[PDB]
């Protein structure tokens, strides 16, 4: 019974096979067939090459000693190399057109779920080359989905020497007949056979993935569209900063490249961009994802004004100055995204670019009050609901799980009505005690926000809707201004609070605005759409904040 | 009696003052005298400029309002403007040719370590412009160097109307006679001196400043070079990744740009750092400097092999993992100097370039044991001393705030003698119980180590010392490699431990190895040293970690 599965790097989870530039290369400068396969394998065992994948020497060392081999190969063969030929030339080429094979990945990360133990077995090369990051970010992306990655240059030990299959079994932690061994290289699988373990010759990768499926029992051929790839609290980097003696920011951190800050909306979590975090950090981006003040790990002050949009803003600020960050492009959603318009329109200086999900710009109508806005909208009644401190507290406090699993639901899920919530009593008058799972979320993602929402509970979070006349004062000093930065404005078609049709006139004070639209996607944007979300934001990234 | 000093940003704080560009475009232009300037302030505190300066409009809805303005001038002077005559282009030319004034800082910075509040108070627009960032980066390196960042566009008021003034004093909670004004606008400066304030018309640095030296009593020109900036631990941000189970591994991080990894030496800290990680942020880098495991807010497990270089080099890896950093370049100092050359040795494609203060990288030697190795030397006694587990932890731990006044001292400052220290009984055998500050630490500084070593105690920190064999056999591996990715030796001339001609042999491992020297420079490097370290960094990450 499988429990195990064991890739190779070159030629199984990376395509083209580098051991296949040999072989071009040859075609292409219509050198002898397999002159530079036969150079490159010279001297078996004691040979450049061996040397190089136990880790003894370097791939900058390895270059003149491969030069070595193909001249001596070129003299038996009685032929000439090219006047301009060179070895580096050839390898950097093959190794920058390599590329992760998506379906098996796919295949290792359904079998990973399924409860396999999985791993890179590979040999491979100690490389200081001055393009050597190419292969380290390729590396990067693809380790973080295995259990292990063994490296021969690393053990001091090669593919097929018996030796490096026994160090694999022992760090696996099971018997052969318990693994499957993938390989594109026939002696390579030999040893692994040999020692009883299930092979697959790769080839194809459809085949290969046939005889996967057939061996596993587990469906990894022609399987539904996977989610993106989610966050592990306990693997991430989590960031502290004092932005006021009595407030500190808390802040996820993963990626290289421009500043990427996310504000998530209300009652959620740095959490609700689990599914934007691994995508935009191997998109190019340094991803900062906020726990907003009055949620998780960020403080969490008694009092309202503490929540009004001038004080957030001007913290985001300090915590920009604090972290040696002059720009960032902000991501908001929801009570996230109307801070980021406002955030563009007080500081554009500090911001590279804005973008916001769901919540259009709004501009404060200076003749009438917020409380009469909200009237006009019967969508609106629960932000009324949410006024009076301790109320909405105590209704949201009273059962975390409850709260939580009734909020977070598809657009075809909802059990709660938004509408006549101050008539009825409160948020889950005629709701279930006990809802259902939510398509969107397990119960363990719902846990985390219950385990976060122990520390402060709601008053914080709703402390944010406590400042409408303030907030009000405040936006009307921005009336005569114009949203002139790249600027993203995404709709959900189905969000019912934040419908698309808010955001028509936003054009008005966004000229150059850039837009994206969501079909079949509730309020709760980043796990209901997380495919689109990565891809619309990505695309606009790439395109507009460079 | 003054207590707070107050400076105006264009022509003060910085320099050349962006007035000054409209009388030089129309000299170069040959445009009527006056022109620029009569456009810019066309229409006082209704015009355009006013609604600028006081945030009703942005920088870029100016521009077209400025070029009507221009227009109106060159229609009644009776002259015409060029054919491709600019505005944006004019201001972009006149904002980044404008630098820090770093004299007056200087004053600034000096007037506040002796007890002053400083505010800066400019007259100043919402920047929204393609190249508002080289604005932006200037107002960060200045606005952290003052208690107080008061702006026009912030506040809606200007400068000379007197509510702004006393905005400025209800800010400082400073009465007028308090308070030293600087500003190079005459009518900028009447409303502070009818207020009651001390004021300063700035026009050459030099005499503004002797002004200033004779109003405060406090020598400000002339004056020795100063130390560059430090860090405030409670005002950086801190990073916390876990890398095992039972290992997490704590950083202080700062900037934008490409990573730099900073590893201190036995027994220190991330704040060795303190003077290098504002100047590389600043010079362009995202500096993270670490707490090594064994030390501060790191994780200290008992285990002596936790401590071996092939433990602590992959979790330096794993720490890169999980930050989804593909490279760093690696900054070591001592035995965080050693890490790095062995970082840059077994996982080239992770470091992006390697550095070492004082730390020359030693290659094992194969027909000696390291302890044999160790004897060869006098200066290498206390290493034996420290292999005991608990002799050497009882000494250091005994007296917190004598054991770091003890060891960090300059060159002539020595209280200790690490020759005969076995023989002796301890390290501080014929040392004072009650050691002078030295002059490259104050008190304050060493009780942050005091409070650091009071977690973990130094049972971690001396394990590094602890694992000679098996760091030996796992450098012999490396026997046969070369280090071929950039690299930088620092030598100090006055390190009588590790002695600059311990480094003479690198180029035949590193030959295209850098090197940079530091002379009357003791083991403590970045403290003896920091303006030197900073300059040979900077100038090095410059030219090849790019
Ligand atoms: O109220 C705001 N968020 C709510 C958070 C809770 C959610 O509850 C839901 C959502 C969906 C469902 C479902 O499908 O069953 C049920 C309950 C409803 C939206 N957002 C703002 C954002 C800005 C600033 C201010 C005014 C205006 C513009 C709306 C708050
Ligand atoms: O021992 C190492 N650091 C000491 C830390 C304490 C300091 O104590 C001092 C230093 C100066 C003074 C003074 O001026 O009074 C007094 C005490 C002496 C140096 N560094 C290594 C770094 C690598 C790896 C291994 C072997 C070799 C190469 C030396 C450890």
């Amino acid at each position: 019974t499988l429990r195990a599965a064991v890739f190779d790097l070159d030629g199984v989870l990376a395509l083209p096979a580098v051991f296949g530039v040999l072989g071009r290369t040859e075609e292409a400068l219509a050198l002898p067939r397999g002159l530079l396969n036969d150079a490159f394998q010279k001297g078996g065992p004691e040979g450049a090459t061996t040397r190089l994948m136990k880790g003894e020497i370097t791939l900058s060392q390895w270059i003149p000693l491969m030069e070595e081999n193909c001249r001596k190969c070129s003299e038996t063969a009685k032929v000439c190399l090219p006047k301009n030929f060179s070895i580096k030339e050839i390898f950097d080429k093959a190794i920058s057109a390599r590329k992760i094979n998506r379906p098996m990945l796919q295949a290792a990360l359904m079998l990973r779920k399924k409860g396999f133990t999985t791993a890179i077995l590979t040999n491979t090369w100690l490389d200081d080359r001055a393009e050597r990051d190419g292969l380290a970010q390729l590396m990067c992306e693809l380790k973080m989905h295995f259990d292990f990655l063994i490296e021969s240059c690393q053990v001091g030990m090669v593919k097929p020497e018996p030796q490096i299959y026994k160090f694999l079994l022992d760090t696996l932690k099971a018997s052969p007949s318990e693994v499957v061994f993938l390989d594109d290289i026939g002696a390579n699988l030999k040893p692994a056979r040999d020692l009883g373990m299930v092979t697959i010759l790769v080839q194809d990768t459809d085949t290969a993935l046939k005889e996967l499926e057939k061996v596993t029992g587990i469906q990894l051929l022609n399987t539904p569209a996977p989610l993106p790839t989610s966050c592990n609290p306990s693997d991430m980097s989590h960031g502290y900063v004092t932005v006021k003696p009595r407030v500190r920011l808390h802040f996820v951190e993963l990626g290289s490249g421009p500043a990427v800050c996310l504000c998530h909306g209300f009652p959620e979590s740095w959490y609700s961009w689990r599914y934007q975090i691994p995508a935009l950090a191997q998109a190019g981006y340094r991803v900062l994802a906020m726990d907003m003040k009055g949620y998780g790990e960020s403080s969490a002050p008694p009092e309202i004004e503490e929540y009004c949009m001038e004080v957030l803003c001007k913290e985001m600020v300090t915590f920009l100055d604090k972290l040696g960050l002059s720009q960032a492009v902000f991501i908001g959603h929801d009570w996230g995204g109307m801070l980021v318009w406002y955030m563009a329109l007080f500081y554009p200086e500090r911001v590279r670019a804005v973008a916001s999900l769901n919540t259009p710009f709004i501009p404060a109508n200076p003749n009438m009050s917020p409380l009469e806005s909200i009237k006009a909208n019967p969508v609106f009644d629960y932000q009324l609901y949410f006024q009076e401190p301790g109320v909405a507290e105590a209704e949201l406090e009273q059962n975390l799980s409850r709260t939580f699993k009734s909020l977070f639901r598809a657009s075809d899920e909802s059990v709660l009505s938004m509408h006549k919530v101050c008539e009825a009593g409160g948020l889950f008058v005629n709701s279930p005690e006990e809802p259902s799972l939510s398509r969107m979320v397990t119960e363990e993602e719902i846990q985390f926000y219950v385990q976060q929402f122990k520390k402060s509970g709601f008053r914080g979070p709703l402390n944010w809707y406590r400042n409408m006349e303030r907030n009000w004062k405040w936006a009307c000093k921005s009336l005569g201004r114009k949203i002139l930065i790249p600027a993203l404005m995404v709709t959900a078609e189905k969000d019912f609070v934040l419908v698309p049709q808010m955001s028509q006139h936003m054009e008005d004070w966004i000229p150059h605005l850039k837009r994206g639209h969501i079909e079949d996607c509730g309020h709760w944007t980043q796990m209901d759409k997380p495919t689109e979300v990565n891809q619309i934001l990505i695309k606009w990234l790439d395109s507009d904040a460079r």
